[PDB]
């Protein structure tokens, strides 16, 4: 039985939103790895079946739960529990094939979608773009009465990728920068929706170079450069892992770290 982290839409507050990325943050990162200051997730070679996954139970406003599961190794999202189901993600190699069959292992229907959790793949079964896609409480609350009412055969899977768009940028994601968990906060403080801006976006297209250039830097010195945008879209450049330490909360593993 895999850790549970629990969080409900209905009511949420910036305090409880922020105790839950905190919470998920804690239970992805060892806190074995750190570098430059920021946390590195457990290297998947090695890391024991028993400690692979975690799990994020979401309640909401309607009453309605699922169950996320999330990898530890780079906060994916694999697929997901409502009653009496369980759907996977299409794994992207055997070794992930064979930890999925460890998960929610209770259930009485289990599906493997043909399609992978790619936001690529997302936007084109949900027939828009992440910034097309409105992100907030309200977003997240109808988000998961879609996912629980796709095990009963009332969601379309237009309405199902949407949704797992929204699961997955207001949960790994956010867990992932500090800076989109900011800009959720900001959502709900204020109780609006809105797409992500270009910042968020590019962010999330960049976690993996991101993690690479931190952790082959030089003394958190960059090589090369990485472009980044500006809320407005605008392009900055960073050249040093110094001024991401206030915008990433978690990197993936890229390299063994040096002596």
């Amino acid at each position: 039985q895999y850790p549970i982290i629990n969080f409900t839409t209905a009511g949420a507050t910036v305090q409880s939103y922020t105790n839950f990325i905190r919470a998920v943050r804690g239970r992805l990162t060892t806190g074995a790895d750190v570098r430059h200051e920021i946390p590195v997730l457990p290297n998947r070679v090695g890391l024991p079946i028993n400690q692979r996954f975690i799990l994020v139970e979401l309640s909401n406003h309607a009453e309605l739960s699922v169950t996320l599961a999330l990898d530890v190794t780079n906060a994916y999202v694999v697929g997901y529990r409502a009653g009496n189901s369980a759907y996977f993600f299409h794994p992207d190699n055997q070794e992930d094939a064979e930890a999925i069959t460890h998960l929610f292992t209770d259930v009485q229907n289990r599906y493997t979608f043909a399609f992978g959790g790619n936001y690529d793949r997302l936007e084109q079964l949900a027939g828009n773009l992440r910034e097309n896609i409105e992100l907030g409480n309200g977003p997240l609350e109808e988000a998961i009465s879609a996912l629980y009412y796709y095990s009963t055969g009332g969601t379309q899977l237009p309405t199902l990728a949407r949704s797992f768009i929204i699961c997955i940028q207001m949960i790994s994601e956010a867990a992932r920068f500090q800076y989109i968990e900011g800009e959720m906060r900001t959502r709900i403080r204020y109780n609006r929706r809105s797409a992500p801006d270009p910042s968020v976006i590019t962010l999330e297209n960049s976690w993996g170079r991101l993690s690479t250039a931190i952790q082959e830097s030089n003394q958190g010195a960059f090589a090369s450069p990485i472009q980044l945008q500006r809320r407005n879209g605008s392009k900055f450049s960073v050249y040093d892992v110094s001024i991401l330490i206030p915008i990433i909360a978690l990197m993936v593993y890229r390299c063994a770290p040096p002596p």
